[PDB]
RNA sequence: AGACAGCAUUAUGCUGUCUUU
RNA sequence: AGACAGCAUUAUGCUGUCUUU
């Protein structure tokens, strides 16, 4: 695999999950809620030709958010 | 204000310096950084439009999802 | 009715990853 | 050449915010 092409579904999938939470708060606007759908899909997508998974994928985003942000 | 209107310009605002912070580190793709320089010309335009400054949303967005992850 | 941003559907151009004789 | 996702430009439909008769 392509580091970067890793790394960059997993932030992503790491930062839709955060975007799940503000949206479970009652947080999100109607566009910002339009994007975590239209972004779902397309995390679906990557995730299938990758054959890797969000759940797991969004664990890593996390670990490497956390190091960029200490 | 639209409470959820600025919530969202605020944790948009947040996570947009997160990926800089990964791009920063040389972890994103190609896709990545086309989404990161779009994103930055929407949150200047709705930034203009609310009046808010996006340096100062990052912060109000980082608090609100630390509140969020904890 | 205007400004801004987005989403959906279409077109055209392009980028990346992977597969590909 | 295929699959997936995106970006750019353009069309149409729509959503939200704010402004305005």
């Amino acid at each position: 695999m392509d580091p970067n092409t890793v790394s960059s579904f997993q932030v992503d999938c790491f930062l839709w999950h955060v975007r799940k939470r503000v949206a479970d708060q009652e947080l999100g606007d109607a566009p910002f809620l339009d994007r975590l759908r239209r972004d779902q899909k397309s995390l679906r997508g990557r995730g299938s030709t990758l054959g890797l998974d969000i759940e797991t994928a969004t664990r890593a985003g996390k670990q490497i958010v956390e190091r960029i942000l200490k």
